[PDB]
């Protein structure tokens, strides 16, 4: 067969994908994925039939329930989402190369042509607040906004949800929480906020960084009581204390609190639409929100008829062409992100009146896996693992900010240099698993037999550590000042990860103010135009603390679904 609908209707008909009418259900493709479920089994059901030892394209780290169109379209062959960043041995049926092509919103211009008529035509909904974005913003404020009494409708451009923020790993920060209180942890929304400007170098906005340190435990709080487990408290860059939350065990924050999310949006019954893409803020004439474009994958443009319309959309990190004009010193360089990152959102923004601020200020995440090209968490660091170059020794203070860390670790030979740890760090943080089962940790007894497999000088690798392990003991590292010596590494076998800088996360977005309402270049609201997450500017000044991202999320998430509801 040339497609997996011409494979199918050799035996069944079309109904037996479709509905008696035969036009599609909508744009998350509903009915239609529930008949492939019918008879091949759930996604963990199909799973089984499809295991790898260390991987399996239907069992993986993504939360919500992943449709089965998200990778096997029926009358064309499709890609494999898992092709984004990953490169597994997969075999799936009329695959095509993973090839991400998507028309920038100044491109759909050429759809002039269609856009008419569909903002010609009735509102196909009529609802309070459109949420643009399933990542932990949007799903925050869709949740906060429909618990407020709006009625709700999200999109999401993909066909999965979660954005960037379902690959979060190290925590989300908060202070003064009970999590900190149980681990005996003194912390303040005050040190939050001083550790914050000073990180972000004071260009933050003192407004904004004050809503983020004194909601921080609010965000907690109300994570916690969706069901999330938030009790892990971890140390992360540029921190004076451990406040970065995180699962039982030191799990990823962000698949988990997206599923958390998620459970609660379907527990609402809350209107998620997937391969919905949000194109155009419409106003009425006195400027205010009256709606807005959409232009559904499977369904054509149509309009939302809505009172106030929230950007969660994310940031533009996979965008490297927008990213080099704003820094050139980062062009070519890898991303951390998930596909659709690309700054479509900051356009839709724009285009509606909202003006964009701190869009030169672009963080590499210092430790991408050189070898899997995906990032490998900075709580691995928190934790107590250090950097050491080829040449076998420390070279930076691990826990520094990602700016500092990044530009350390390029400036070793070859551009890269290796965590290291052993199984005591290794056992404190389970997300350290997941770098072991990809194959990007190799392992050894003795750092001498560890450094010849990795080409690091290992007998220097070996007084590296003891060296390290001796300030540990002192409490003090007066080699490279790292405030926080958690750990020895002297337990089990020795693990190293080679690591190199990648394009992370955008601090610059559309400027809005401490109630996430979106301004314009002339300090104006627009009326009905919300902004929340990596899509906003001037939380993070210039340089983001790592765990301050999805406690933004959540906090301005949250609040601007609730302002958007009493607004109405
Ligand atoms: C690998 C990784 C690990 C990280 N770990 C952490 C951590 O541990 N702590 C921390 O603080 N930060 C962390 N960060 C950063 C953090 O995840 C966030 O910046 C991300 O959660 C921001 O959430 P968001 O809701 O603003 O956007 P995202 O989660 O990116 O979600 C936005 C959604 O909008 C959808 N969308 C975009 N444009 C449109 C459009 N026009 N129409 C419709 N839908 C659209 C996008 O596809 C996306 O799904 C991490 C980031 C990454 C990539
Ligand atoms: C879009 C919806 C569906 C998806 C994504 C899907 C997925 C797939 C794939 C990838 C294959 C293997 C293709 C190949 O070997 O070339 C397959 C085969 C098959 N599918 Fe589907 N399927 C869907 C709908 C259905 C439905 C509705 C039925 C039954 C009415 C069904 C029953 C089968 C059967 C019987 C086979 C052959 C192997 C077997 O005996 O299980 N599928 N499907
Ligand atoms: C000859 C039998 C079939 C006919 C005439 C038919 C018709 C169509 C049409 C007209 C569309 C596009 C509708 C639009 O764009 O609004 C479509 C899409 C779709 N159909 Fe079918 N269909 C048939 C069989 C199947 C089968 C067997 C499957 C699944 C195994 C399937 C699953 C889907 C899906 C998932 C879509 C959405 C887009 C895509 O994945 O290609 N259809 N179909
Ligand atoms: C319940 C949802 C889905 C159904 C029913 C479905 C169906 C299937 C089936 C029947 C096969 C052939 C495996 C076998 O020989 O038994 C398969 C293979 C495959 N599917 Fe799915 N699929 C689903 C979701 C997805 C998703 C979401 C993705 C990507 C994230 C994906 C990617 C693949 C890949 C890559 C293969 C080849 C497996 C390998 O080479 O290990 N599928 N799928
Ligand atoms: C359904 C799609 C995917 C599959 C089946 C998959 C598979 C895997 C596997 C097998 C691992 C090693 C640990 C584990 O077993 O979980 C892993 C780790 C990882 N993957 Fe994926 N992957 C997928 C999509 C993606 C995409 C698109 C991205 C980036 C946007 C990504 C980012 C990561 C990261 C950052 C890690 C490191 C460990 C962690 O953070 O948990 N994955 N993935
Ligand atoms: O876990 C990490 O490395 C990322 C943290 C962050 O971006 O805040
Ligand atoms: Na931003």
């Amino acid at each position: 067969a040339d497609n997996l609908a011409e494979f199918h209707v050799q035996n069944q008909e079309c109904d037996s994908c479709h509905t008696p009418d035969g036009e599609l259900s909508n744009d998350s493709l509903t009915y239609e994925n529930t008949q492939c479920v019918s008879c091949h089994g759930t996604l963990a059901e199909v799973a089984e039939t499809t295991k790898h030892e260390h991987y399996n394209a239907h069992a993986s780290h993504f939360p919500g329930e992943v449709a089965c169109t998200s990778c096997h379209s029926a009358h064309e062959k499709s890609m494999v989402y898992c092709d984004s960043c990953h490169s597994f041995d997969f075999n799936m049926p009329y695959a095509k190369k993973w090839l991400r092509d998507e028309p920038t919103i100044a491109e759909l211009a050429k759809d002039k042509s269609e856009r008419q008529a569909a903002l010609a035509s009735a509102p196909h909904d009529t609802v309070d607040v459109v949420v643009v974005g399933s990542g932990g913003a949007g799903f925050s404020a869709a949740i906060s906004a429909t618990d407020s009494g709006a009625k709700v409708i999200l999109i999401e451009k993909e066909p999965v949800i979660g954005g960037n923020a379902k690959l979060a790993a190290g925590g989300m920060n908060a202070a003064w929480t009970d999590q900190q209180k149980a681990k005996k942890i003194t912390d303040s929304p005050e040190l939050m906020f001083e550790d914050t400007m000073k990180g972000g170098q004071n260009i933050n906005d003192p407004a904004l960084v004050k809503v983020l340190s004194s909601h921080s435990k609010d965000s907690v709080d109300w994570m916690t009581a969706m069901g999330a487990d938030l009790t892990d408290v971890g140390m992360m860059g540029g921190a004076s204390v451990n406040r970065a939350h995180r699962p039982t065990g030191g799990a990823g924050v962000g698949a988990h609190v997206v599923q958390v999310l998620y459970d609660n949006a379907v527990k609402r019954n809350i209107d998620l639409r997937m391969n919905t893409r949000g194109i155009e803020v419409l106003k009425d004439d006195k400027g205010t929100v009256k709606g807005i474009l959409v232009k559904g994958m499977y369904k054509g443009y149509y309009w939302v008829k809505a009172d106030a319309v929230i950007l969660a959309t994310g940031g533009f990190a996979k965008n490297n062409e927008r990213v080099a004009k704003l820094d050139p010193s980062l062009k070519g360089f890898i991303s951390t992100n998930q596909p659709g990152a690309v700054g479509d959102g900051l356009d839709v923004a724009e285009n509606a009146g909202g003006a964009l601020k701190d869009m030169q200020y672009i963080q590499a995440h210092p430790t991408l896996s050189v070898k899997g090209g995906v990032m490998v968490t900075e709580a691995v660091r928190g934790n107590g693992a250090i950097l050491v170059n080829r040449e076998g020794k420390r070279f930076v203070n691990e826990i520094t900010t990602k700016d500092k860390a990044s530009a350390a670790i390029l400036a070793q030979t070859g551009k890269s240099a290796y965590l290291i740890f052993d199984d005591s760090v290794r056992k404190s943080l389970s997300k350290i698993d997941k770098y072991i089962g990809l194959g990007v940790a190799p392992t050894a007894d003795s750092l001498v037999k560890l450094g010849k497999m990795e080409g690091i000088d290992g007998k220097a690798l070996t007084e590296t550590v003891a060296r390290y392990n001796s300030l540990v003991s002192s409490g003090k590292d007066t080699d490279f000042e790292r405030p926080n010596l958690p750990r020895a590494l002297n337990e089990g076998n020795y693990y190293a990860i080679e690591v190199t800088p990648g394009v992370h996360h955008t601090m610059g977005g559309v400027m809005i103010d401490t109630k996430a309402e979106v301004m314009n270049a002339k300090k104006q609201v627009i009326p009905g135009l919300y902004g929340a997450g990596e899509v906003t500017g001037g939380v993070h000044g210039a340089n983001r603390l790592g765990g301050n991202a999805i406690s933004d999320i959540i906090t301005f998430g949250r609040l601007a679904g609730e302002e958007a509801a009493k607004y109405s």
